[PDB]
């Protein structure tokens, strides 16, 4: 079922911190990240190839870890930033594409991510980008004023991770935390990143409107990216 059992699994060395993450194996064959420290239940259940899967949870541990689908090239950030100048925009719209994916199947399964930004996605196999882990610079106005969580809130976020992408792993906004507020509070938006196109861009801005119910949901954001 959900449970995998402590001795199926190989600690082989740490590979960063979210807390802690390792590479793994799971029956001495394949790689595993394990993540140590109901909702996981809901987790599983959520299978998408645009989404980092859970493949269990090892209870019988203390702490208690998640064994999730190993992503070998680590996060989106990092991946971009390590990779810079070597980017086709029709790479980073594929990028982008992976993510709106993912980001589709958690709208439609009513799931919000929270904190969606590069830094939460991972890369794999061909370059393929999937979400995990489902923070001001990323978040919408009426997140960081009252909390306001929706997919449409997770819609913003996206619109940062395009251009995250877009300039190849930049940091949004680089301010503090009290001026991104104001910022955004008062109208400003991103500037295009270089290699977004003006139609990109304003697929960009329309995930940016101020009210939430301006702004598109994922499921006409994948039709939008798609037609490209
Ligand atoms: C859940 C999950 C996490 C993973 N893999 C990796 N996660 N993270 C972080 C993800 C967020 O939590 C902290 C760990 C890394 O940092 C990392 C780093 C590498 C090695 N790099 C990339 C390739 N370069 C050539 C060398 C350096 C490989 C895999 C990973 N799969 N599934």
């Amino acid at each position: 079922g959900s449970v995998i059992d402590p001795s199926e699994l190989t600690f082989v060395q740490e590979i960063g911190s979210g807390g802690l993450v390792h590479l793994g194996y799971w029956l001495n064959k394949d790689k595993v990240a394990i993540k140590t420290i109901e909702e996981a239940e809901v987790m599983m259940k959520l299978s998408h190839p645009k989404l980092v899967q859970l493949y269990g949870v090892c209870l019988e541990q203390a702490p208690i870890c998640l064994v999730f689908e190993f992503m070998e090239h680590g996060c989106l950030s990092d991946y971009l930033r390590t990779q810079r100048g070597l980017f086709a925009a029709e790479t980073l719209l594929g990028m982008c594409l992976d993510v709106c994916e993912g980001m589709a199947y958690l709208e439609e399964a009513s799931v919000i991510h929270r904190d969606l930004a590069a830094r939460n996605c991972l890369v794999g196999e061909n370059q393929v980008i999937k979400v995990s882990d489902f923070p001001v610079k990323w978040a919408s106005p009426e997140v960081f004023s009252f909390s306001r969580y929706s997919s449409k809130s997770d819609v913003w976020s996206f619109g940062v991770l395009m251009w995250e992408v877009f300039s190849e792993g930049k940091i949004p906004y680089e301010r503090s935390n009290s001026e991104v507020v104001e910022d955004i509070s008062t109208g400003f938006r991103l500037y295009k990143p270089r290699l977004a196109s003006t139609h990109v861009y304003q697929i960009m801005n329309h995930c940016w409107k101020e009210r939430p119910e301006d702004r598109p949901a994922f499921s006409r954001l994948l039709r939008q990216l798609a037609a490209i």
